[PDB]
């Protein structure tokens, strides 16, 4: 098969090289096996530096007999410096770095020994490969002394978290006017770490918009089900939403433990738009979500989103001539199909106002007065097109002399732009 000679035996190479193949998700053996697997990984640099014996450094000549005595026997030691206690250095390192197939090739490497270690890695990576030695040439099996040696290393990523919002069924309770708050469930799956590490800094953040949302209070964060301690998984830091996990969790936690944090925000006001959206961010800077494992970041992946709109109810007699004051107005959400109760049912409304001089409906208990901000739908499996949830708009009590008019269904669209205006008339007689 394809095969070589002892670095001291005739017709034997000068050089050789060392090709890194970095993939993310095999003991070894040195030799190039093309079937990859998937995965490759881009941005990993790798320093690598000759050895030499202690003077001066006289760097390992590996044609010498002598000098393979000076070869390990173990792993390398994962610091330079102890390296350095057993070799010395003969270069000041010579760092490259992967290409899209995440490969680099170290070419012309004199017959002697070398130490690598990845020194950088993209910030996906969380875990990166341990520093190992090779030795130009290596003995193989099959090839019998391998010159341009091959090696895998293993690299591991954070996976990007999802967060998904309440529905629209558990919203009734939890609030429908502006003011009220919502509920989000960021899950995320345990990053896998290369053996020997252990977890050092867990966090999980939620920068926001303050013209939007504010927070409230985590409610839950889960492990696999089993949820939270007081101060043993520490969730503070209320400005821009962060939580940095303590060593007793972090001994805890093994490759695919799903943890869930819940929390709740208040939803402040109704944006021009009135899509509030909470996405991914790749770092406290900007509003978003995501996730930090032993300095390894990455952004959120699923965009949750919940939708609110705007309704101002102007007062009159029939026929809109005249702007009444006093009429009071409650609004329900009892909807069905199209059609609400003849007059209003006697359990707690969701909202109620009263009109003032000029006619216009300033609500109570709601920021600001008018117009008045109602809750929409919520949507965790993307955006939704054309959203809209019908209210019904009951007057309780008519001005003096003047008899309440109908029952108004009110169909409300995000934004407050898309205000729906009612103008709601009273019969005289």
């Amino acid at each position: 098969q394809a095969t070589a000679v002892g670095p001291d035996q005739p017709g034997a190479p000068t050089h050789g090289s060392l090709t890194v193949h970095k993939y993310v998700g095999n003991a070894g053996t040195g030799e190039e096996i093309s079937v990859p697997g998937g995965q490759p990984l881009e941005g990993a640099e790798f320093t690598i530096w000759r050895l030499g014996t202690n003077d001066s450094c006289e760097p390992i000549d590996l044609a010498n007999t002598n000098d393979w005595a000076q070869v390990p026997t173990g792993a390398a030691p994962r610091e330079l410096s102890a390296v350095q206690n057993d070799f010395c250095l003969v270069d000041g390192g010579t760092a490259r770095t992967t290409n899209s197939a995440g490969e680099y090739t170290f070419g012309n490497l004199d017959l002697g020994l070398y130490y690598v270690q990845e020194t950088d890695a993209p910030a996906n990576i969380v875990s990166r490969t341990a520093p190992f030695y090779v030795s130009i040439p290596l003995p193989h099996a099959q090839q019998n002394w391998l010159y341009d040696v091959h090696v895998y290393p293993k690299n591991q990523e954070v996976d990007a978290p999802t967060k998904t919002i309440n529905s629209d069924s558990d919203q009734a309770g939890k609030g429908l006017t502006v003011g009220s708050v919502v509920e989000w469930t960021i899950s995320q799956t345990v990053p896998a770490l290369n053996d020997g590490e252990q977890y050092t800094s867990a966090t999980i953040w939620d920068v926001l918009n303050p013209a939007e949302l504010e927070y409230a209070g985590t409610t839950s964060v889960s492990l696999n089900g089993t949820p939270l301690v007081e101060g043993t998984d520490y969730t503070i830091d209320a400005g821009v939403v962060s939580w940095s996990l303590t060593e007793k969790k972090l001994a805890e936690i093994k490759a695919g433990d799903t943890i869930e944090v819940v929390f709740t925000t208040t939803v402040l006001a109704v944006t021009e738009t009135g899509d509030i959206d909470n996405p991914g961010s790749e770092g406290p800077d900007k509003p978003g979500y995501g996730s930090e494992f032993n300095g390894g970041t990455t952004p959120g992946g699923t965009t949750p989103h919940t939708y609110w709109g705007q309704l101002t109810v102007n007062k009159g007699d029939t026929g809109m001539v005249n702007k009444l004051a006093g009429a009071e107005f409650a609004v329900f959400n009892n909807a069905e199909n199209g059609v609400c109760a003849p007059e209003a049912p006697e359990t707690d409304a969701i909202a109620t106002g009263v009109s003032d001089a000029e006619g216009v409906v300033r609500w109570n208990d709601v920021t600001p007065d008018n117009p008045l901000g109602l809750w929409i739908a919520n949507s965790s499996d993307g955006e939704i097109a054309n959203p809209n949830k019908d209210y019904c708009l009951y007057e309780t009590k008519a001005p003096s002399g003047y008899v309440a008019g109908p029952v108004q269904k009110v169909n409300i669209t995000p934004g407050t732009t898309a205000k729906l205006v009612v103008d709601f008339e009273n019969t005289k007689k």
